[PDB]
């Protein structure tokens, strides 16, 4: 049911956007078709966990005429597409920044045979523009519209700042200077857990966890009813854990299962694996890592992977997850006390996250 | 005076942005410093024509005042002025990447800076646009016009992105546009028409460069409905097209030391005004020579393209285009003057900064 009404709204959104282009933007059938294809390829094919979370949060809150349930759930569907379109935008641009090769089982957008890198940058930016155009059209008469967009934009800003932390994490920040080139860091002194937690809170947690929850509360007209301090705590914790999972899968999960090929080693990413290895590694192991990290060469990449599993990273990961599960379990209860329905949706979202194989 | 106040507001905006980053976004001093230099390098050093137009429009409609209104309206115009300047900073960072340009305002392009990676350049560009919204929400939090301002700003942004699509695909046979299948640069140039040129330029340039500063100037001075918008838009579209025609001509013939940037249109195979105007008047032999030399980095080939443009008397065509434009502009400004004399004057001022620009 929820996937069926979501996909119906997708066609609703797609039709508005593409007809507007024909009718008001002097667009030709060839480019309209190109953009329809761009939209489908970049926005569909995933699990829709972000978008679906908005629907479930809204559905969980309708109580605390059947025309209202219809309206609230349709609003949740549009908001769900706002986040999925936003992540579509993120993934198109990120795939360029990360020099990735596949995504969701297909080439990355920028790697598509007739998509130029210059068009791909623009296509990715069209995706974000669509998030605002859909909000403005579908929520024109909603009083929550300003708050919604104010919050969406702040989250987007936050993610961009997080992306900056990600993309500059392998350069000595003391030597960060537009006028002067600098190679990848050689001492990895900034590959700390503290610096890792910052990247991840900003690049992943706000838009992946907080935003779907907040938008669900908004379309429900239920935002002031919850503990937003507790709610943000949960989002940050779940979001960090989600990204630790992503980093671990990048290295250890066969690409066929994930739909994408991992680039973190090659890109010299400040991943969870890297910070946790270096914090506990002997000097000899750190030497090996340094001589093999941030290179395309497959044997060097295999050597890093070898180092990770020799330093018992799976030991650290099981213990991390248990510590997270513990704190998550506790915070949901704090939430349950005053917001039983919302806590239930958060609990469902956790169920989607804990020990995911994705 | 306009520049004095404008530049004071720049520091105000910069301080809000960078201190929020430090206080609320856990940013370290090194990256605060990176961002400060990115902001200054990408947003400063131009002519600020878009931004200063917002101030001029507002200052013109400032008659319809004990000083408190004036103080507020002019500060709001300065903030909107920077919104557009920061939006343009965003466009230029990403556009220089897309267009494979080398220099900008006499410096390397942002993405060409020794310590800026292409991947950071892309994100930096995106941060510049985020900043337009953040400064709006901060300075205009309590303004009734906020929602309307943000709505129009956003539509114009999207319009410009659509125009950029037109620009970047204009050298690809659109019938064969297909993500799944590779395709080379057009060999027949069948789509290098004036009709397609006018659409690229209307969307990529006219809306944000001419319409938006005027509209914003009117919004902050609370005078938007006082103006014939049909005529205003007509004016913006005409001036905006002519501005881009000037940009295309300068790309080919103006030395880069005066430009500040090295032209790429011939090399990138852009559907420029020169190209479409040349193709529409050229003999078969000329067109054949054009086809053999356009869209190449080769210094000899670009030189041949420039010569063919000279041989075709495009400089003559330009003078007549410019005269046709200037006549319509003058007439439309008079149409405006009848019921909007103050706004009409600010539009005259804008045209004056446009007409026969050396740039
Ligand atoms: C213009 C730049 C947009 C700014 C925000 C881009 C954010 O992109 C993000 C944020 C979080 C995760 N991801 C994708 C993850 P992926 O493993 O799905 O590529 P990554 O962090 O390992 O690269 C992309
Ligand atoms: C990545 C998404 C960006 C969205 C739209 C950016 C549009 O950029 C534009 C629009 C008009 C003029 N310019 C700069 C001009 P330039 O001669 O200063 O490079 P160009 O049109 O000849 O490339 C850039
Ligand atoms: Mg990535
Ligand atoms: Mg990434
Ligand atoms: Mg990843
Ligand atoms: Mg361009
Ligand atoms: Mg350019
Ligand atoms: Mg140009």
């Amino acid at each position: 049911m929820p996937m069926q009404m979501f996909m119906q709204v997708y066609d609703e959104i797609q039709m508005f956007l593409l007809e507007e282009l024909e009718l008001k933007f002097d667009m030709d059938p060839n480019r309209v078709r190109y953009l329809r294809k761009m939209m489908d390829t970049t926005c569909l094919g995933g699990k829709y966990n972000r978008g679906l979370t908005v629907i479930d949060v809204a559905e969980s809150l309708l109580s605390l005429d059947g025309a209202r349930r219809k309206r609230v759930l349709h609003d949740a569907c549009v908001c769900g597409w706002m986040i999925e379109f936003l992540q579509a935008h993120y993934l198109v641009e990120d795939d360029i920044m990360d020099n990735s090769v596949t995504r969701r089982g297909k080439p990355c957008w920028y790697r598509h045979p007739d998509v130029t890198v210059q068009c791909a940058i623009n296509d990715g930016l069209l995706l974000k523009s669509w998030t605002h155009m859909m909000a403005m059209h579908f929520f024109a008469d909603r009083p929550f519209l300003q708050d919604l967009l104010c919050r969406f934009n702040r989250v987007d800003y936050t993610t961009a700042v997080g992306q900056l932390y990600d993309v500059t994490s392998m350069f000595d920040s003391n030597k960060l200077d537009p006028d002067v080139s600098q190679p990848t860091t050689t001492d990895f002194a900034e590959f700390t857990l503290s610096n890792y937690k910052r990247i991840v809170k900003y690049k992943t947690a706000y838009y992946t966890y907080l935003l779907p929850l907040v938008m669900g509360l908004i379309v429900s007209e239920a935002l002031p009813t919850v503990d937003m301090g507790v709610t943000e705590e949960l989002a940050m914790l779940m979001g960090e854990y989600f990204q630790v999972q992503d980093d671990v899968m990048d290295c250890f999960t066969p690409p066929e299962r994930l739909g994408k090929v991992g680039t973190d080693i090659q890109d010299a990413k400040c991943s969870w694996l890297a910070v946790t290895f270096l914090a506990k590694a002997s000097s000899a192991q750190v030497a090996e890592f340094k001589a093999n990290y941030g290179s395309g060469d497959s044997e060097k990449v295999a050597t890093v992977r070898r180092l990770y599993e020799e330093a018992d990273l799976q030991g650290d990961y099981v213990a991390y997850e248990a510590a997270v599960a513990e704190q998550v379990k506790e915070l949901i209860e704090k939430l349950r006390l005053c917001s039983p329905g919302f806590a239930a949706s958060v609990e469902t979202l956790w169920g989607k996250t804990y020990k995911r194989q994705k």
